[PDB]
């Protein structure tokens, strides 16, 4: 058991074997490997290296079981704390360097200066200290999703001016601080408590139940998350950076810049004011909001939104029960919404409105991800898909006027649909749910466009069917079949075969309007596509 005592400088070694250094002078360059093989968490442990008050260590390395413990007044610099090693800070360490499993408490009245957690190293800081300048650059490997809290920096004290970098990660229990904290991207904060002063330079900040942040920027890439029951207040949201704030979340003070995502529902709050005026989504009602580049409002049941703009790259999505008056949709927004929604405004092509009381809409425009869904006994008239919309049919839904589908739209069936008009197909419809259903239009034209159905090739004459009432099927349109029965099954077809176009009421159509896109064989048959004097188209049997 060695004693430094009073300016007595020791200038190297090492210290093995559960031995002691009582350091009251100064000791450079030690090596501490024992005093800590019995792990953090007991009070079984001897031996280390003890900086008494006014002592001090320099370039001291603590490697697998060894521990320092500075006290109050002793001091620590440039210290390596590696390989499963531990330091007890009640006093002052400065530039402390933590690696694989190192580990550095800071207990109350301990201060550390200038800490750099480099990998699977941990730094605590326990309530009542105080941790400045650190850098994290660990924590946070396993994604947003990792519930990892024993690598990087716990805060239950105060953390100052510190630096996340990729993979870096800090949580704030519920009594931390973390003031001036710089977060890059692909480093992450959770914030349980306190957090005050924030940039998110692409990093993310998650803010849990009873957790306040205060003065946060997004810049591009950067991400905060306002869970249920926490609070951000005075957050500032640039070009490509998000909000999102949960249902039971507190966003106040928001100012959402051009290019700025706003994510919430009006089951949530967030005031502010963005590049249009002032916004609130308050008690169920939102008005004034900008949904832009990737943001999102959702208004749930029974509430309402009034005074939305949804421009390119953002979504309304509207909940059945839910209102939303004056939107403007701007070419590029999307809609989600279903005929038990009411939803007014204005799209790309003029006004269009979601009556959820009838269940009529009228003049939809479904781009960028929008998407309707007619229920039962519901009606959808003019509607227009675009590339990446979809328009989703429940079985008893009806259309009306025309349905035109663009290149790259989706329609789904979901049951039996009649159009009492035009269905103009680009796109690509899709008879799905194994029930067979039926689509009547007065007149169809193909522009391109697949029509995809199915059919039992195993003795049944049975298929989906589509039916040309009064009307005229006309351009082009390819017929998708899959076989739903037995495969390696064939069976043969009986006389004129399985109606798969039926015209009706003195309905004609061309005589290249249908083609199969790709060949339907089952067992020993080819299955081919024929159109007859009856105007009809029919499935039939080869050789
Ligand atoms: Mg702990």
């Amino acid at each position: 058991d060695k004693v430094v005592q009073a300016g007595e400088t020791v200038n190297d070694g090492t210290l093995t074997n559960h031995d002691n250094q009582i350091v009251f002078g100064t000791a450079n360059g030690m090596t501490i490997s024992t005093g800590l093989e019995l792990g953090p968490d007991s009070e079984e442990n001897t031996g280390g290296q003890w900086i008494q008050n006014g002592g001090i260590a320099g370039n001291t390395t603590v490697t697998t079981n060894g521990r320092q413990v500075v006290l109050e007044g002793g001091t620590a610099s440039d210290t390596v704390i590696r390989d499963g090693g531990g330091q007890s800070l009640n006093g002052l360490a400065v530039n402390t360097t933590l690696n694989n499993r190192g580990e550095q408490w800071v207990h109350e009245g301990g201060v550390a200066t200038g800490t750099i957690i480099n990998r699977d190293g941990y730094q605590s800081v326990k309530s009542g200290g105080l941790a400045t300048g650190t850098i994290i650059n660990t924590g946070a490997e396993g994604g947003p999703d990792s519930d990892n809290s024993y690598t990087g920096q716990k805060v239950q004290g105060t953390a100052e001016s510190t630096t996340i970098n990729k993979n870096g990660r800090q949580i704030i229990l519920f009594s931390g601080l973390a003031r001036d904290t710089l977060i890059y991207a692909g480093g992450d904060q959770s914030v349980h408590g306190r957090a005050l002063n924030t940039t998110l330079n692409g990093g993310y900040q998650y803010v849990h139940r009873d957790g306040l942040a205060l003065n946060t920027v997004i810049n591009e890439g950067g991400w905060q998350v306002v869970k249920a029951g926490g609070a951000a207040g005075n957050t500032t949201i640039n070009q490509n950076g998000e909000l999102r704030v949960h249902a039971g979340g507190e966003a106040t003070a928001v100012t959402q810049n051009t290019g700025g995502a706003l994510v919430t529902s009006t089951a949530a709050t967030v005031i502010g004011t963005n590049r249009l005026g002032n916004f609130t989504v308050e008690n169920g009602k939102a008005d004034g909001v900008v949904l832009e580049s990737g943001g999102r409002l959702d208004v749930l049941e029974s509430h309402s939104a009034q005074n939305t703009l949804v421009d390119d790259g953002g979504t309304l999505a509207v909940s059945a029960g839910g209102k939303a008056t004056s939107v403007t949709i701007t070419s590029g927004g999307a809609l989600i919404a279903d005929s038990g929604a009411t939803v007014e405004g204005t799209n790309a092509s003029g006004k269009f409105s979601i009556d959820g009381t009838s269940g009529q809409a009228s003049g939809l425009l479904l781009e960028n991800g929008g998407s309707f869904t007619v229920n039962a006994g519901g009606q959808a008239g003019n509607t227009t898909v675009g590339h990446r919309g979809t328009l989703t049919l429940a079985a008893g839904g009806s259309l009306s006027g025309r349905t035109q589908l663009s290149k790259g739209a989706s329609m789904v069936l979901n049951g039996d649909v009649v159009s009492t008009g035009d269905i103009v197909n680009a796109g690509e419809i899709r008879f799905d749910n194994v029930t067979f259903h039926k689509l009547t239009t007065t007149n169809l034209t193909g522009q391109g466009g697949t029509i995809n159905m199915r059919v039992r090739l195993d003795g049944s004459n049975a298929s989906d069917q589509l039916v040309i009432n009064g009307g005229q099927a006309t351009g082009k349109t390819w017929l998708a079949f899959t076989n739903v029965g037995n495969s390696n099954l064939g069976v043969a077809t009986t006389g004129q075969g399985i109606r798969v176009v039926d015209a009706q009421n003195g309905a004609t159509t061309e005589e290249g309007a249908f083609a199969l896109s790709r060949p339907l064989q089952a067992g020993a048959f080819n299955y081919t596509l024929n159109r007859d004097s009856d105007e009809d188209w029919y499935l039939r049997s080869e050789n």
